């Protein structure tokens, strides 16, 4: 699915993203947007390392999620890889939770430090009723 801007941003907050260990939702909203375009069925293969980040927020497979195939990984969030693409973000939203409880927070995400850090972020929520 590919979510609609406001869509998304009501959505996320249902499910207790805003604030969520310190992250405000216009953080999570420029990071979907950066990372997927809001898409959650976008899957990006590294063939530097041999993992695959997976969903609405490009979940890694060597840390985060079970495909099988990436060398070394672990599964932090128990889940298998194919949760992150569904049209439901619910399985999503609780891994990303878990992936900011780390200390990195919201930094683990390189595109998070690129295109969302010390910017004026309010663009992606504004008008949307959250
Ligand atoms: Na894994």
């Amino acid at each position: 699915k590919v979510f609609e801007r406001c869509e998304l941003a009501r959505t996320l907050k249902r499910l207790g993203m805003d604030g969520y260990r310190g992250i405000s939702l216009a953080n999570w909203m420029c990071l979907a947007k950066w990372e997927s375009g809001y898409n959650t069925r976008a899957t990006n293969y590294n063939a530097g390392d041999r993992s695959t980040d997976y969903g609405i927020f490009q979940i890694n497979s060597r840390y985060w999620c079970n495909d099988g195939k990436t060398p070394g990984a672990v599964n932090a969030c128990h889940l298998s890889c194919s949760a992150l693409l569904q049209d439901n973000i619910a399985d999503a939203v609780a891994c990303a939770k878990r992936v900011v409880r780390d200390p990195q927070g919201i930094r683990a995400w390189v595109a998070w430090r690129n295109r969302c850090q010390n910017r004026d972020v309010r663009q992606y929520v504004q008008g949307c009723g959250v």
